[PDB]
């Protein structure tokens, strides 16, 4: 049994990364395309064998309610559009995969969750790293007690963003700067490595407003998290440096991945009672993208809840709001 | 042409690390011993060929003023004793090398600086990393513009401390916990990699007071620094995990060392234009310890100021006070 995906928003991630990876799925198939660019519907419709009956504009998208080949809509648009397309998908009776960050605000996340609940449909956020072999290995090491209690998580995510005109640098479409786009990986990792939710947050922002990229959103916003167990995290979020890594440490040792949450190329090193050494993770059945797609499908087929549901996305936005507030107010924000 | 060192406080660092390294010095020699343990004066005096005329107790130390073979006193005691022995050394007409952290407080550092200034004698703090090959190379890459402007410094220093009864875990002798002893390397590195002084500080403390080690001083205190250029630093200080590293990053690339500030074994990796790759630093004539020793001697011989004078030690204590305050008050402390 394969559930049918409609891919909505035929941009870079949709077309270069996600759509080719239906090849390795076991419970998912590409069934429909939704785009605001007619030429893309032609181009990708022809490449992927999607008939014209299964091609939608944003104007005709609500008609997808009458298409039984579509079980799931995967929303891969700028951040500010996640909420309205998720709600429309839910009202069309479809389950929803929504890219990160879930939405611009806590309230918007709550609205999305309510819409999917009202529709009796599932909602999953695209945290692909939870399906990635090295990340799974790190999480398991922590849970097995190989490090002892988690004491520190040090995680850096950033890239040198380019074109100042792109939607990521536009507040109305992005909802925020580096934290919304790439820093969220540092936050999400601190949460899944500790398995906890933070109770206190510090942050410092640094943005050169004379830079043509940064008239509207932030460049650097680094943050600290404290967790109930006493675990701590130091996190970097940046649009002016390249980094992608984390190290989690406890009294018995530590494990790190660098790059950690990239599309490929993960490398893990660990220090666990002996010397620091490369560590190969247990093999996964398929790549993180196909695994992410199949997870939602399998949840629907078995009546289970996604491991990264709307609530996970909401929990991130809750902390993101606190990070922005901590930097704005120059004080520790309690959660 | 060698200046005479009196080593004061014949503990681990003095006897196992420093004293053997006079061997590679070009302008420094071991001339005297000062100790509160008679057996050590005998043991090390005989081992290093130091005559009884050049052996002092803490009670007879002030007599060192009449010993023309002694040019410099190197104070290698618990932190709370740095100030009185430095002042006594200064009043005995000797130049002073003092171990980090300089003293317990800003006020104590100011007193030490004033005592050496009054005596017309030089004061240097034992920041050996400034003479270590990989560290010099990282500073050079930054200075030469290899990274572009510094945007982030991420640095972690910690070790799993053991015996609860040792002076480092006693507030009266240590002046504080991990930040005084090992976290100061994170701070000092953030300062010499940026070449700047911080203007804002955040901090989070995490200490289990039920742990036998941590009845009096702190375990983890992580901190954030903002610098005037816009550069940022995320720093870890810990007594319950092992770490020793930094990465400094700018728009053009980054460079890291892990271990960064160990006695030996430094390894550098850099990302400059292409994938991260190993980098061998420019070679140094002498190891970091001998180089540190000779630096003070050479400054005295040439009438120049140490690159790590008392004001460097003071600048660290100023930030350390801010870090402790930021963690206590849960707010960004301005400097
Ligand atoms: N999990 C991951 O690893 C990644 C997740 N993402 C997430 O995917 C989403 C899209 O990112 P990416 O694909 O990089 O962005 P792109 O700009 O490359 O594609 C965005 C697409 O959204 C559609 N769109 C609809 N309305 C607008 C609008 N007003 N302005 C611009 N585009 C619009 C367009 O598709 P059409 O022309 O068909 O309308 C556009 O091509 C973001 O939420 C991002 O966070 C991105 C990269 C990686
Ligand atoms: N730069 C570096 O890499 C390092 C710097 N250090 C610094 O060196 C100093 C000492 O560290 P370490 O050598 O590890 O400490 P140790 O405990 O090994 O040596 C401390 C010595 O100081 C003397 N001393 C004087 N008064 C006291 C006292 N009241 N209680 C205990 N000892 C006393 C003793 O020597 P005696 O018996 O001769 O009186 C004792 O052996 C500290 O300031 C530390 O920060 C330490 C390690 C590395
Ligand atoms: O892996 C890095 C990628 O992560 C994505 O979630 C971000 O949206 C992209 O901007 C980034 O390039
Ligand atoms: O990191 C190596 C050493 O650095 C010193 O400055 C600290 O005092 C020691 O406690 C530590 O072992
Ligand atoms: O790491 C730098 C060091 O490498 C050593 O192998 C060389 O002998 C030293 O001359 C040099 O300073």
């Amino acid at each position: 049994r394969k559930l049918g995906y409609a891919i909505l928003g035929l941009g870079y991630y949709a077309t270069r990364i996600i759509m080719p990876r239906f090849a390795e799925c076991e419970h998912s198939r590409l069934a429909a395309l939704v785009s605001g660019t007619p030429e893309k519907l032609k181009t990708y419709g022809e490449q992927y064998g999607i008939p014209e009956t299964h091609r939608y504009s944003y104007e005709t998208f609500d008609r997808i309610i009458d298409n039984p080949d579509v079980d799931i809509v995967y929303v891969i648009t700028p951040n500010s559009l996640h909420r309205p397309f998720t709600e429309r998908a839910a009202r069309a009776g479809k389950h929803v995969m929504c890219e990160k960050p879930m939405a611009n605000t806590v309230a918007d996340c709550e609205a999305m969750i309510a819409a999917c609940k009202k529709a009796g449909r599932k909602l999953m956020i695209g945290y692909r790293s939870r399906f990635q072999a090295h990340n799974i290995e790190a999480i398991k090491l922590v849970r097995d007690g190989a490090l002892g209690p988690v004491r520190t998580v040090v995680t850096d995510h950033g890239f040198t963003i380019g074109d100042p005109k792109q939607w990521r640098l536009n507040r109305a479409l992005a909802g925020g700067g580096s934290l919304m786009d790439i820093g969220i990986y540092s936050l999400n990792a601190a949460r899944y490595l500790t398995g906890e939710e933070p109770v206190a947050v510090n942050a410092v922002e640094s943005t050169d407003r004379s830079d043509p990229r940064f008239g509207e959103v932030e460049d650097i916003i680094n943050f600290q998290l404290l967790f109930p167990s006493g675990a701590t995290a130091n996190c970097v979020s940046a649009y002016s440096v390249n980094c992608n890594r984390y190290r989690v440490s406890g009294p018995k040792g530590w494990v790190e991945i660098d790059p950690a949450t990239s599309y490929q190329g993960q490398a893990m090193r660990a220090q666990l009672g002996g010397p620091p050494a490369p560590r190969e993770p247990a093999p996964q059945p398929k790549n993180q993208f196909s695994a992410q797609l199949d997870h939602l499908s399998e949840c629907i087929l078995t009546g289970r809840e996604p491991i990264v549901g709307g609530d996970d996305g909401l929990k991130d936005l809750r902390v993101i709001e606190a990070i922005y507030r901590a930097a704005r107010e120059g004080r520790t924000v309690k959660l």
